[PDB]
């Protein structure tokens, strides 16, 4: 029945000018707050198209209809993360057995044995604030990124990357940080000789990548050393259904995947939960009181993380308004009618553009840029796919639980031990790489004087 909306065109460049800026997404958000629902972006060679409401994203997700695709900035990551979960097609043979190799570790259960690890390094952030001068402040999203790099490090192969330490990166860092950019950046460009350098560099990152992460898994097996990590599980576990385990090359893919994606995505959260909590201070005061009613013993255990309720809802409530993983790809499984209005080819793509998801108007109401974690209070209440901030059905983030009992541990303690000052009263200003997260936020923290275990 109706022809889609589409953005301003550039002649033969189609729409992707567009995206050819330092911020896409939130380029992407204002197209939408326009265009409305749905609209065509096209390129050259490609087309896709973004969904913006909920009624149109709750079909998107019916898994009969549409399954993940690798969007062009998947394709771009899977050069260094293979076939690894987050970068494997569903119908590839390493994706389904991987899944369920590694379902188990990343349960809510599984968490209560990665909690002693997440409790060293909430440990060392905690006194890095607790020792700073009278006159210093805190860069809130660089000490997000060292507990999150740290904590992913300790418990998914049992190695310190001790970023409390340094200031200079260590160098598997450096050349993944240097090939998703390299990555990020191919999304804009129209194989030119100008580029033999930017290639040189990317297999070279690429090597540095392969070879550091091989080393970790030869001395694991080298050592026979049993952990409470996630190697270990992929060095022991057995698909129930091939009856296979993972191997070698594989399981390196998804020690890199588990850098790529479960590192920067968590810091972004706790650096947009502070964020929020200190633009709102009847919300931060709500927070900081179940975390001294909750947290009542020198360290948290397991059950008492569980235990912060609200401070859960205020992070909801930041991956509400910025999720950090702002988009995911899908592609329609067989012709098919999206919304009784537009017909869909088999093959086409669709993109969730999940901060805007999370702006409909139709489910929040219309305080939607309010930071409100309330909203949260009953979640039965809220539509089918409605919140959608670790993406749909099979193939959502199987590092839910893990990026929450963090998060939640982490901002507990926090509220716990400190006070917090908007000392510069900071404008938010949103870095975009594949994740989001708040550049230049700084704040104040006044010690509460309360000891650790
Ligand atoms: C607040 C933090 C996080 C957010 C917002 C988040 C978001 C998401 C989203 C939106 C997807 C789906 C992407 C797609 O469909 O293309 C996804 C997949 C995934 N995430 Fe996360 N994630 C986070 C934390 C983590 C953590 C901590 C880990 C690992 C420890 C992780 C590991 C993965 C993996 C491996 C997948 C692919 C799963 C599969 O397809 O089988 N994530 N994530
Ligand atoms: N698991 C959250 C990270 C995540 C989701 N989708 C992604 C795509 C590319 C990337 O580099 C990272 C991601």
């Amino acid at each position: 029945i109706k022809e889609m909306p589409q953005p301003k065109t550039f002649g033969e460049l189609k729409n992707l000018p567009l995206l050819n800026t330092d911020k896409p997404v939130q380029a992407l958000m204002k197209i939408a707050d326009e265009l409305g629902e749905i609209f065509k972006f096209e390129a050259p060679g490609r087309v896709t198209c973004y969904l913006s409401s909920q009624r149109l994203i709750k079909e998107a997700c019916d898994e009969s209809r549409f399954d993940k695709n690798l969007s062009q900035a998947l394709k771009f990551v899977r050069d260094f993360a293979g076939d690894g979960l987050l970068t494997s097609w569903t119908h590839e043979k390493n994706w389904k057995k991987a899944h369920n190799i590694l379902l188990p570790s990343f349960s809510q259960q599984a968490m209560k044995g990665y909690h002693a690890m997440m409790v060293d390094i909430a440990v060392q952030l905690v006194q890095k604030w607790e020792r700073l001068n009278a006159d210093e402040h805190i860069e809130v999203p660089e000490d997000m990124t060292r507990l999150t790099l740290d904590t992913i490090g300790l418990c998914g192969f049992n190695y310190r990357f001790n970023s409390f330490y340094r200031d200079q990166p260590h160098p598997f860092i450096t050349s993944m940080v240097r090939a998703l950019d390299e990555a990020m950046n191919k999304l804009q460009r129209a194989d030119d000789p100008a580029y033999d350098e930017n290639k040189r560099q990317f297999q070279e990152d690429i090597k540095v990548m392969n070879d550091l992460v091989d080393k970790i898994i030869a001395d694991r097996k080298a050592s026979g050393e049993q952990s409470d990590d996630l190697l270990t599980h992929m060095l022991n576990g057995k698909d129930p259904e091939t009856g296979e385990p993972l191997d070698d090359e594989n399981i390196r893919y998804q020690i890199i995947t588990f850098l790529i994606a479960g590192h920067e995505s968590t810091s972004g959260l706790l650096s947009f939960a502070l964020y929020f909590l200190v633009k709102n201070p009847h919300v931060l005061q709500k927070a900081a009181e179940e975390a001294a009613r909750v947290l009542v013993d020198p360290v948290p255990s397991y059950k008492q993380v569980k235990q912060l309720k609200y401070v859960g809802m205020v992070l909801n409530e930041a991956l509400r308004l910025w999720p950090t993983a702002p988009a995911f790809s899908l592609y329609a499984k067989e012709d098919t009618v999206l919304g009784g209005e537009y017909p869909l080819e088999k093959g086409d793509e669709l993109m969730v553009l999940i901060p805007q998801l999370h702006r409909d108007k139709t489910i929040w109401g219309d305080d939607v840029e309010e930071f409100r974690p309330e909203r949260f209070e009953n979640p039965s209440a809220i539509p089918q796919h409605a919140f959608k901030p670790f993406g749909n059905g099979q193939r959502a983030c199987i590092g839910q639980q893990f990026a929450l009992h963090e998060a939640t541990l982490v901002l507990g303690m926090m509220l716990k031990h400190f006070d917090f000052e908007d000392h510069t009263n900071y404008e938010l200003d949103i870095k975009e790489t594949q994740l989001l997260k708040p550049e230049g936020f700084v704040v104040k923290a006044k010690s509460k004087k309360i000891p650790l275990g």
